[PDB]
C-alpha cells in the first residue's frame, strides 16, 4: 500500500510551555507562523505525498466523472421580494457560485442582476452577506475572496444595476441594515492591524467597532456609533425594526446563545446619526438570547431561551420593560425547539419547529400568538425562507436525504391559505424510491438516547458487510437536520455504503440543555455518544469496524480526530475537515477567542484540566495492543481558512506521522492536503467542491479497497 515516505519535519524539543503547573511540548510550535520557509516547505512536503496517493486509483475518475453528472441538476433559492421587484438565487448546474437574478414581478421575465462568476477566473470571489435598502432601490453586498472571513463591502442601485463608487473595508463578522430613510447602512469593521489581512494570518480579532455609513460619501466619513473599548471581545451587531424607527443592537461575546439587547429611538437623536447613539439598555447582560421578530409601537416580540432552553416567543414593552411584566406570546414547547420565526403580512407569524430532528412548520396570529394554519412538509428541513413584515406571501424551501428539494410558495392575502409547488428539480441518476432513512434511537454510555437518522438502500442483509460513512457535529448550539448531497448518495449507490448522521450532544437539536451536555467539562459526551453511534452500527449489522469511515468538519473535524485517539479499533478511515486540533492554543488565533464558551480556555487551571484529556494534538499516542493501529486518516484544509487556522492540522499531521507514523505495525496512511485559494468552506466554487469530495471518497475506496459499482 504506501508507497511514499513521510516528509522529514524538525522537532523543536526546546518549546516547553508550564499550564499551571503540567508542562507541555509543543514541537511543531513552528508550524504557527504560515509565511515562514519551513511551513511553506512542509506544506508542499505533505501536499506532494497526498495528492499522487488521492490520484492513483480510477476509482477518483469514476466518482469524479459521476459526481459532476449528478450534482449538474438547476439549483434555486426562494424567491423573495425588495421594493418593487423580486429576486432569487440561481446555479444552472455547474457554476462556480450562484447568480441573483431580478424580475418586475412573478410573472416577468428575469435578468442576471449580479454574477459573482465574472469576478474570477476559478470562482474564488464570492458574495458574504447583502442588504437592500428598504424601498428596495439599492443594495449592498459583501464580497470575500479566496474563501476568508475578511469582506469588502460594495453597492449598486437596482435600476439598471449600475455599480456605485462605495466600498467598505475592514469589514468581517458583520451586520449590514439600512436606516429606512435610504440615507445610509449600519456595519461592522475590525481596527487596522500589522501585516495581513487576507486569511492566511493568524492575528486575533479583537475591538470591532459599529459605524454607519452614508451612501455616497468615503469609507473615512463614517459615523462610530458603538464601541466597547473595556471589552474587547464584545461585538453589536445593529438591525432596524420593521417600522424603521428603533436601531436594535445585539451584543454577544462568544459562541453562546444569548446576547445584550440595547436600541436607539432614531426620533429622539439631536440630530441623526452623528456618532456615538443614545443607546438605552434594555437588556444588559449575558443571561439569554433576545431575537427581534417584530414590533407594534413600542411593544417588541422576540424569540428568547430566557428561563427556556426550547425556546419561546415574549413580548416586552418598551414602556413597561420590567421582566415581570413581559407577556408570553408563544409559550415553550415541552421538547420541541423553536428554531425561527418571522412576520409576515402584518399580523402572522411563521414558526419552524425541530421535532425529533425533523422540522415543521406553521402559521400563527401576532396578536394572542394562536395557531391558524400548519404546512405540511415530509420528512427533512426548511433551509429557505421568504416573507417580510410589509410581505403578503412566502416562499419557503424543504430538502430532506432523499430529494433535491421543493420550493413551496403560499399567498397570504387569501381567505384559504393553500401552500403550492412553485418550483422542484430531482436529480436523475437518483432514483429515492430504492433508498429508505430511518431514524432510531441509540442509548450513550451514560444511557442518554440519542438520535441516528441511518440511509441505506431497500432490503439489504444486516450481515455486516457494508462500508459505512457515519458523520457529526456536537457542539455550538448547531443541530444537524436532513440535507441533499449527492457526494453521499454516489457512496451509497456506487460503492454501496450506508449512510449515518448522528444527532450528539453539544448541538441544538433538543435545546440548550442538548447544547450544554455537549461543553465545557461535559464535552466527553460529544465524543462518548459519537463512538457509541459507531458500536450501535457495528453490533446492528450495519458495518463493521474496518469498512466504517467517520467525518466531521471544524468542531466535527475535533470530533473525529479525538475517536480516532480515543478508539482507533473502531474505524477503518478518518477524514476531518478543516478541524481543531490544538486545544490549548485556539483561543489565541483569529475568531477562535469566541469558541471559549464551547471548550473553556486553557488560560484556566479548571478548563486546560477538561481540555488536555481530549484535545487532539496532545493524545495521539500508539495503541497499546499490537493488533491495533490507527485508522487511515485524512485531514483536510486550505491556506486561506482563517476561521480555523491551519496550523491545527499542520502540527496534528505532524504529530501523527512522528508518534504513529514511525511505528511498525502502523500500514494505514494518515495524510493531509492543503488546498489553495480556499478557506473555511464557505463560498467554495463548485469546480472545488467537487474535487474535495472526489478526493475523500477516493481516499475511503483506496483504504477500504471498495470496488466501484457501475
Ligand atoms: C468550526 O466549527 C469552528 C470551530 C469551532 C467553532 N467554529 C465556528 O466556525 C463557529 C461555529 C459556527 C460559527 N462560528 C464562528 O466562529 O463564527 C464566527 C463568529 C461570529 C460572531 C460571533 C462569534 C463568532
Amino acid at each position: 500500500m504506501l508507497s511514499f515516505q513521510y516528509p522529514d519535519v524538525y522537532r523543536d524539543e526546546t518549546a516547553i510551555q508550564d499550564y499551571h503547573g503540567h508542562k507541555v511540548c509543543d514541537p511543531y510550535a513552528w508550524l504557527e507562523d504560515p509565511d515562514s520557509e519551513q511551513t511553506k516547505a512542509f506544506v508542499e512536503a505533505q501536499n506532494k505525498i497526498t495528492v499522487p496517493f488521492l490520484e492513483q486509483c480510477p476509482i477518483r475518475g469514476l466518482y469524479k466523472e459521476r459526481m459532476t453528472e449528478l450534482y449538474d441538476y438547476p439549483k434555486y433559492s426562494c424567491h423573495f421580494k425588495k421594493g418593487k421587484r423580486y429576486f432569487y438565487f440561481y446555479n444552472t448546474g455547474l457554476q462556480n457560485q450562484r447568480v441573483l437574478y431580478v424580475q418586475d414581478s412573478l410573472e416577468g421575465e428575469a435578468r442576471v442582476f449580479l454574477d459573482p462568476n465574472i469576478l474570477s477566473d476559478d470562482g474564488t470571489v464570492a458574495l458574504r452577506g447583502y442588504a437592500f435598502s428598504e424601498d428596495g432601490e439599492y443594495f449592498a453586498y459583501g464580497l470575500s475572496a479566496s474563501g476568508s472571513d475578511w469582506v469588502t463591502i460594495k453597492f449598486m442601485k437596482v435600476d439598471g444595476a449600475k455599480e456605485l463608487p462605495d466600498v467598505l473595508e475592514r469589514v468581517k463578522f458583520s451586520c449590514m441594515a439600512w436606516t429606512h430613510d435610504g440615507k445610509g447602512m449600519f456595519y461592522n469593521a475590525y481596527p487596522q492591524q500589522d501585516g495581513k489581512s487576507d486569511g492566511t494570518e493568524t492575528s486575533t480579532n479583537l475591538h470591532q467597532k459599529l459605524y454607519y455609513h452614508v451612501l455616497g460619501t468615503d469609507q473615512s466619513e463614517d459615523i462610530l456609533c458603538a464601541e466597547f473599548p473595556d471589552e474587547p471581545k464584545w461585538m453589536g451587531g445593529a438591525e432596524l425594526s420593521d417600522d424603521g424607527r428603533y436601531v436594535l443592537l445585539s451584543i454577544r461575546e462568544g459562541c453562546d446563545p444569548v446576547n445584550r439587547l440595547w436600541y436607539c429611538d432614531l426620533q429622539q437623536e439631536s440630530n441623526g446619526i452623528t456618532g456615538i447613539l443614545k443607546w438605552v439598555k434594555l437588556i444588559d447582560n449575558f443571561e439569554g438570547e433576545y431575537d427581534y421578530v417584530t414590533n407594534e409601537g413600542t411593544v417588541f416580540t422576540f424569540k428568547t431561551n430566557r428561563h427556556s432552553p426550547n425556546y419561546r416567543l415574549i413580548n416586552i414593552d418598551f414602556t413597561d420593560p420590567e421582566e415581570s411584566k413581559w407577556k408570553v406570546l408563544v409559550p415553550e414547547h415541552e421538547k420541541d425547539v423553536l428554531e425561527w420565526v418571522a412576520c409576515v403580512r402584518s399580523n402572522f407569524l411563521v414558526l419552524c419547529y425541530l421535532h425529533d430532528v425533523k422540522n415543521t412548520l406553521q402559521l400563527h396570529d401576532l396578536a394572542t400568538g394562536a395557531l391558524l394554519k400548519i404546512f405540511p412538509l415530509e420528512v427533512g428541513s426548511v433551509v429557505g425562507y421568504s416573507g417580510q413584515k410589509k410581505d403578503t406571501e412566502i416562499f419557503y424551501q424543504f430538502t430532506s436525504f432523499l430529494s433535491p428539494g421543493i420550493i413551496y410558495h403560499c399567498d397570504l392575502t387569501k381567505e384559504e391559505l393553500e401552500p403550492r409547488v412553485f418550483r422542484e428539480v430531482t436529480v436523475k441518476g437518483i432514483d429515492a424510491s430504492d433508498y429508505q432513512t430511518v431514524q432510531i434511537f441509540y442509548p450513550s454510555k451514560d444511557g442518554t438516547k440519542i438520535p441516528m437518522f441511518i440511509v441505506h438502500k431497500k432490503g439489504i442483509k444486516l450481515d455486516g458487510s457494508h462500508p459505512a460513512f457515519l458523520y457529526g457535529f456536537g457542539g455550538f448550539n448547531i443541530s444537524i437536520t436532513p440535507n441533499y448531497s449527492v457526494s453521499r448518495l454516489i457512496f451509497v449507490r456506487h460503492m454501496g455504503g450506508v449512510l449515518a448522521v448522528a444527532n450528539i450532544r453539544g448541538g441544538g437539536e433538543y435545546g440548550e440543555t442538548w447544547h450544554k451536555g455537549g461543553i465545557l467539562a461535559n464535552k466527553q459526551n460529544c465524543f462518548d455518544d459519537f463512538q457509541c453511534a459507531a458500536e450501535y452500527l457495528i453490533k446492528e449489522g450495519y458495518t463493521s469496524p474496518k469498512r466504517l469511515t467517520i467525518n466531521g468538519g471544524s468542531n466535527g473535524g475535533l470530533l473525529v480526530a479525538t475517536c480516532a485517539n480515543q478508539r482507533p479499533d473502531l474505524f477503518g478511515c478518518v477524514i476531518a475537515q478543516v478541524g481543531v486540533m490544538d486545544m490549548l492554543k485556539f483561543h489565541k488565533y483569529t475568531i477562535g477567542h469566541a469558541w471559549t464558551t464551547d471548550y473553556g480556555c486553557s488560560d484556566s487551571k479548571q478548563h486546560f484540566e477538561w481540555l488536555i484529556k481530549y484535545s487532539p494534538l496532545h493524545n495521539v499516542k500508539l495503541p497499546e495492543a499490537d493488533d491495533i493501529q490507527y485508522p487511515s486518516m485524512l485531514l483536510l484544509t486550505a491556506d486561506h481558512d482563517d476561521r480555523v487556522v491551519p496550523l491545527h492540522s499542520l502540527k496534528f499531521i505532524a504529530t501523527l506521522q512522528y508518534i504513529v507514523g514511525r511505528s511498525r505495525k502502523q500500514n494505514n496512511p494518515l495524510l493531509i492536503h492543503v488546498d489553495t485559494k480556499a478557506g473555511h468552506g464557505a463560498g467554495k466554487p463548485t469546480a472545488k467542491v467537487i474535487e474535495e469530495v472526489s478526493d475523500m471518497f477516493a481516499f475511503i475506496a483506496r483504504c477500504l479497497n471498495i470496488d466501484w459499482i457501475p
